[PDB]
């Protein structure tokens, strides 16, 4: 469930991030204040995109710093269907009016990456896939909290939170160590035993090779489905242990190709480079 | 020319925002640095999208923190035809890769949104039109800077950058003023005389009213191309000094409808909140 | 009017205020505190200054952080005839000893502005001028936020809050660009739309060509009031757009023949650089 | 006055510097470019009679944004105006983006030692060997600098937060249920480093508190007519306690308040009523 | 010890929280959907003898995660294994995200106080009636937890930073040229408000630093048969000067360094090797 | 390889703990620089104490802020035999004077915890064990990377990093959820698919429950070694996937009794709790 995700959250970086937000908005003086004055009022949140809601803990914490109260209609994880009345928020008009920019922007981009993750959840199901549709680092920069939390809300995985959750060997650290072996070793060497180490690999003979090496998880990257699938059927014979990801170019319309019953993972930049905003506006009444 | 829009940019609030994406994407330990070593590397970056490159000194500042240099191929707000070499990076390997995500997405972003910024920019010339494309404060949260930056690569204008800059008198403000006239003279009375005020307005009855009570600007909102331009030469005829602004809906094709000699500045949250990222890589060489 | 300004402040930015002046005061242990105790208590906020009371928002921030409350006499903005009881404040006794100095450092300084502010507006109106007593950036650092918040109560106007809300060119730009035409026009294509231009000028001949030049206001600075008036004359006839603001060693006694009905705008320094602060007090009863 | 910048807690000025520059453009500054990123130098001039101080304040600002000072006058030189202070160098629109901040510094800072130099001047001319001190009374966020102000000024800092000196006011006095209940807890409370001062409106106080233990009492808005006697019992009967006079001290009325049994002399007016001197920073 | 939470700056500690919170738990908390929300409610045992100490803080983290604190013992309680002595309330997931900081928080704090108290408790026993001290010898960052511990254990903190004193130390003495020159600029730069202490390795040095004016004097690393004779001559000539004696102290040889010349004994294992005491967080 | 570890540290975060330990020391003004002098000095830094030297680049980072410059005569993880001659630091006497108390403090606590560390990890391999001998997240708060860092350099594993490395399972996530079981279960659910599950058995039925619902690690909690190696060699017999780790109440004196062939990890609290602080100096020369 969904409405269960909002425990996820760290409290303290939460309240940080909100605070930043209404910074950058407002820094100094708000003139516009003045128009709408302090009398209790009244916004409607209305959804005019189709996807999925998600945000609502971030909505919320920048409304409650601003001393407003909100009601949900629908539930953290819902399906929108436009044009729909989402949710009620309560408070001075002047704090509905400067929170109200700041809530939406978070509330499209985290219910835009949502839908995305969603929608690429459901192609996968309907090419009978049972495994994991995940996210990558690719996030906006001091924004990944709200991103991989969309991802979540849209049953994708998040993938690693940041460097700290997983040990990522790439083309660029194999070419740093002079080789995959050397690459590999030094990376289950050096990472706590607590950590998993996952391999950037461009070739079988490659995943092999890191396989050999100790990894725990072989990410494919950038292969076309015709040689990924016996890549992983292989790799899955000689290393049963070893959980396989594919990678690289992969969309909306080809994600079914990439689906197969030897890749447990499947990780897509576009979910939260190219997922666009969703549409909400709030309107006081 | 874009090359000197760097000196735009406020270098306390970037220093603060590099160290905050760094610290977002490594909290703790970063294992995967006894992979690559200390050594002296480099690193080629790679366009592989077309578009405009735009956020070179964000890609600087996130490698000189790491004690990295950066050389440009190509200056800031060059066309990209991929695959393209941009720059060669060159430091420790394990600060190289330590920056290399964060440094990709923001250039990515930037660039994306300079993109978009440039389409539209070329779009509206070629309809003939000379006025301001602009974008507007539909933002990713704590990335602001960046993303108006971007805005001015792609020959754009940014708009009001925050909420101090301009007093913006929204159908919201209306409502709670009670009318568009007690609005507007809030607005006015209430704003410091450095600055502007402009008025959202739905229809020219409500254009004419914000006028009238000294509005700078009027921005007609979510007007049919048809209505827009009787509208737009109706207020120009009896204000000259009004300058006027179309929004709400516009897109990449639709945009030439929305360009005329009346309207001085059109401005698109598509900009912002649609432009995909464009793909960049860094290969350790 | 005085008690709605309270609405401009942003809450974010006043509540980092208020703890960095509570972490200036005491970054350490406390031990004055096991002197006074946690037992509730009240206290009297006297005035013994004349002059004008703000600073009320502030005041309150610093105590509800510190678990106390306020409760005010007399509305921000009152004329204070000395000796008077302005306020009560009420909560455990450290907690209001702790926040006494901060407090009352606070409401002085603000107030003293607020009070110079008010007796400049008060010379102005007795000498017929209808136009803005004005604010400058010589503001005490880290703490503008009080301080152009003072001269509002007082009813002055706070000019640009910062380089943010206006472009505002100087002898040094115009030094730096090469000649007055050169620096407006580069002013004027580089500021956003939404942004005014203003330019200081210390001649007719300058000022001429600002207008010329596109700018909105024309700043005569240093001028003796018996060039400073036929300037003025000229050029609102000339150019009866290009808004008129005097500046340069006004001060309170001289303010009267700086005041002409061709000026818009009178901005003073000594508002903020040479305003006492008021005498208050938090007497425990 | 030159050795004074060694007192600066070097993180607390970095912190500072930013916030100030942050307050002063927190996003995008139009104004560069019309500058432009040139090579240039602005000359550094005082318009003002009084004491130049903040050197190390007006550097920091400068540093940060890649600019260079080199100063005509020591830190704490009398200024005869008009004179060229300093030379400042860098990008041009550098200078002028730290500009206004760092006058606004330097025309503080200056402002107060200024005022403290004339009391320090007054007090000397009356013959008064003691400490002319600040107070609290400053503005909040800025202390650093309103602090090292007095300091070039030649006049004493005073307890420069909290946590320096144990400090019993009226108020503590009232809280307690009298002068004897606050200086006992003052002193069994402040750690054995600290000293306990105690704020006295009348001799049977300043005698209470003496007996209760204070290093210093401090002698507050006494007339100077009942202040020196009260001052002289007193240093006659406790001559371990330093005495401290305050309250309605100005640069007029403080030879009035100089005398043999005063060590201290603290005048809220050095901050609360320091007007800045003026500066100007022109680019040539 | 149950007013002691009164000394602490409340701003500094909601800060120092939040830090300690983000340092714990950075980014997702997965671990959160296994507990869920449900309330909940948790015993706190103590499981090593010693002195309790650090509720303000333990109360101040879970405050944040919305938890509440019952305790059944006061601050600065004698513990005795195994001992229920707290609870605390709010929902699962809150809980057991506070748990840990918690815990290690009460832990060091309870550890430093019990170090203390021994310390405190052999001294008296040995006759002496001075106070004991801590030192700057704190881990970084958490010098409010540690300096407020030994308080809570019935001992001095010592200057809490370097702004609460001036300590002239053998590099000082080094920089300066010798004794005098150090303790002469101590005393004339040093605010009028602050005391100066002098750490002497000798005899010489000591009455050196009392003539010139220091207000304490600390006689580092004495054997104990050269220390009191060193106090006593001290004392007798200088008895306004406060002796300190510090520098391989431990608990063991304590009362030997204690003597009626001995104003404050200074131990720097009170801080740096203080085990922290156990306690877990039990949900029931 | 110690010499190596300091590039596990992140830049952002170790620039930040440097400073806030600055101003902890020292938040005003500092009198004692006047005794010492701005004169360029040296001080030669001792060690005092028998064990391993940790945490030079925390030290080094601390001078470097203040101006000084360090020479290192030990690399980082050496022996240290007392009285040693350690290093040299250079720089105006005052910032030398400034950094010493912290800088000591640093190292003294991290060198604590590394001899402690090596001491255990010598024990064991004295009794024939290979495993991994860890630290907790005992750890002084705001303090851990040093401590952990610490670790790293006695040759200890520093075991999850905080709680977004794993997921461990403990007795009170157990009750919360109403049994073993269903704890393992909805973490393995939870948790992405990057991450270990590890959980805390008080004995041998709750170790065989927790490998059975899919725990990658269990750790077996408060056993007497009589109980545990019985119980370790069951649950390797029958899932030899699954790694074991022992914990609680674990000494240097009993770890050796502790060690077994069934044993992959062992933590102990006290390697960070009661590690006594080394004994170093810095003396001006
Ligand atoms: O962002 C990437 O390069 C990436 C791409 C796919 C999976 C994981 C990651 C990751 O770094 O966490
Ligand atoms: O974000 C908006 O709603 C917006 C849309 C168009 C222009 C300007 C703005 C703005 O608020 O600055
Ligand atoms: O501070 C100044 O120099 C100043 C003086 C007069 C008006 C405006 C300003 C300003 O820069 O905003
Ligand atoms: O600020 C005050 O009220 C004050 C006034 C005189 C001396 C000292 C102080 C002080 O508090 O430090
Ligand atoms: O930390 C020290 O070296 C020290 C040792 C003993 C007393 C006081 C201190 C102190 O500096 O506060
Ligand atoms: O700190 C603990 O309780 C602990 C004890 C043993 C291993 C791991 C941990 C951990 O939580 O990281």
């Amino acid at each position: 469930d969904a409405e269960g995700l909002a425990l996820l959250l760290p409290p303290v970086t939460l309240a940080a991030l909100v605070d930043s937000w209404l910074r950058e908005d407002c820094p100094g003086l708000n003139y516009a204040a003045l128009v709408s004055g302090a009398g209790p009022s009244q916004a409607a949140l209305w959804a005019k995109s189709p996807g999925v809601l998600a945000g609502q803990p971030f909505f919320d914490a920048i409304f409650t710093q601003l001393n407003c109260q909100v009601s949900w209609f629908l539930p953290e994880g819902s399906k929108l269907v436009p044009v729909a009345r989402v949710a009620e928020v309560r408070g001075p008009a002047h704090c509905l009016l400067l929170g109200e920019r700041v809530a939406l922007n978070t509330l499209a981009r985290c219910s835009g990456i949502a839908s995305a993750a969603a929608a690429a959840v459901e192609a996968a199901r309907g090419a009978g896939w049972t495994g994991h549709v995940a996210g990558t680092r690719k996030t906006t920069p001091g924004f990944r909290l709200v991103e991989k939390y969309g991802l979540l809300v849209g049953g994708a995985a998040s993938h690693r939170y940041d460097l700290g959750g997983l040990v990522m060997v790439k083309d660029n650290h194999v070419v740093a160590a002079g080789g995959v072996e050397k690459a590999v070793r030094a990376a289950r060497q050096a990472a706590d035993f607590t950590l998993k180490v996952e391999v950037e690999c461009s070739s079988l003979q490659e995943a092999v090779q890191a396989a050999e090496a100790g990894a725990d998880l072989v990410l494919l990257d950038n292969f076309k489905p015709e040689e990924l699938h016996p890549t992983a059927t292989v790799l899955k014979a000689q290393f049963p242990s070893v959980a396989v990801e594919a990678s690289g170019g992969i969309t909306l319309d080809n994600l079914p190709q990439f689906c197969g019953p030897h890749i447990d993972v499947i990780s897509m930049g576009m979910l939260t480079q190219a997922a666009p905003a969703l549409d909400f506006s709030l309107k006081l009444f």
